[PDB]
C-alpha cells in the first residue's frame, strides 16, 4: 500500500489497481421518542445538500464506540441515555474502510439545557421521513435509512 | 474546489478546509426468494476481509440506475426479474458523494445458466445473517446490512 495523501480525516492509498480511502470509524445513534425519531441535518459539502442523517460523527483518539455515541448525542442534541449496541457496518467496502457502530438510545434526558447551531435537530415520524424521501423532498445518508429501517422493523412493537 | 487526485473510480479534492471523495454512482438489489436473501462476498482490499453485501456495483456511462440493477443482478447470478426501485441513500455525505439506488428484485429467472469466481453467492435467510452478524462471524456493508433492515420491515408479510 502505498500512500498519496495523509489528511484530517482520510488518507488516499494505492494498493496495486486499488483506490483506497482509509477513513476514522464513526458511530451512529438511533432515538425513538413518542414516535418521533431523532434525524439531523447539516450542510455537507461533499454533496452541496443536508441530507436526513441520525446523531453521527467520528471516534475520537482514546475513545471506544459507545464513549463516541455518548459525547455525539450529548454534543448534538445535549442529552444523555440507555445505549445498546446494535451492529456495525463498512460505509462502502469497495473503496474505503470506514465502518459505522450503530447504537440504540432509550430513556432520553437532558444535561445540557450547540450553540453555533450547526446542527439542525430533526425530530420526526420514520414513516414521514420515509413518505418524504419517496417523493423526493429529502435525501437519506446511509445512517437516516438505517434508523429509518431499523424502526419499522423492530420498534413499532 | 481543488483537485489533489484523478483515478478510476474516485476523484480526491479539497474544498477549503473539506476533504471530498468524489465517486461514480452505484446501485444495489435485494432479492428474496423463499425465505432466503440473496448475499454476495468478495474479498474487498480496502478493508482486507469479505463482507456480507448483496448484488451491487458502479454505474456504467450511458446507462440509470434501473438498467445498472438489471445488469448487475445478471453479471453476478446470472438471474434477471422484476425490479422496483425503493430508495437511495449517500454512503457517507460527510467526505464522499458517492449515492447509493436500491432495487428489490422479485420473480427471478435464470438468463445465463461468473466463470472466473470473483463473486460468491451466499443464499442465506435475514434472520440467519442478522445472527451470525451479532455473533460476530461476519461482517456487513452497508448494502447488506440495508437489506437485512429492509427484509425485516417490510417483506415478512
Ligand atoms: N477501490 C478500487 N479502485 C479501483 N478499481 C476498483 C476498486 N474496487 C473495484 N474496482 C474496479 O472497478 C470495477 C467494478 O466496479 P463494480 O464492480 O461495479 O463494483 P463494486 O466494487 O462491486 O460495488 C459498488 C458499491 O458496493 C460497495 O459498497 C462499493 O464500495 C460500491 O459502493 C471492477 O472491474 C474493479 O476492477
Ligand atoms: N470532509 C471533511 N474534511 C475535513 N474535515 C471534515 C470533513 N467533514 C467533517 N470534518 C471535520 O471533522 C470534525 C467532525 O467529525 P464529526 O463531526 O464527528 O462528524 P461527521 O462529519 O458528522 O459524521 C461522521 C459520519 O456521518 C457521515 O456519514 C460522515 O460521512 C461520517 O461517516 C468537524 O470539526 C469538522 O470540522
Amino acid at each position: 500500500r502505498t500512500y498519496l495523501y495523509r489528511g484530517r480525516i482520510l488518507n488516499l492509498a494505492l494498493e496495486g489497481r486499488y483506490e483506497i480511502v482509509e477513513h476514522k470509524p464513526a458511530v451512529a445513534v438511533i432515538a425513538l421518542r413518542e414516535g418521533r425519531m431523532l434525524f439531523v441535518r447539516q450542510m455537507r459539502p461533499a454533496v452541496g445538500l443536508a441530507p436526513l442523517e441520525i446523531p453521527a460523527g467520528l471516534i475520537e483518539p482514546g475513545e471506544d464506540p459507545l464513549e463516541a455515541a455518548r459525547r455525539e448525542l450529548a454534543e448534538e442534541t445535549g442529552l444523555s441515555g440507555d445505549l445498546t449496541y446494535l451492529f456495525s457496518y463498512f460505509v462502502s467496502p469497495g473503496f474505503t474502510d470506514e465502518k459505522t457502530h450503530v447504537f440504540l438510545a432509550e430513556n432520553l434526558k437532558e444535561v445540557e439545557a450547540d450553540e453555533d447551531e450547526a446542527i439542525e435537530v430533526v425530530w420526526m415520524r420514520p414513516e414521514e421521513a420515509l413518505e418524504r424521501h419517496q417523493r423526493g423532498e429529502v435525501e437519506f445518508s446511509a445512517t437516516g435509512l438505517v434508523g429509518v429501517l431499523y424502526y419499522h422493523a423492530f420498534l413499532r412493537g
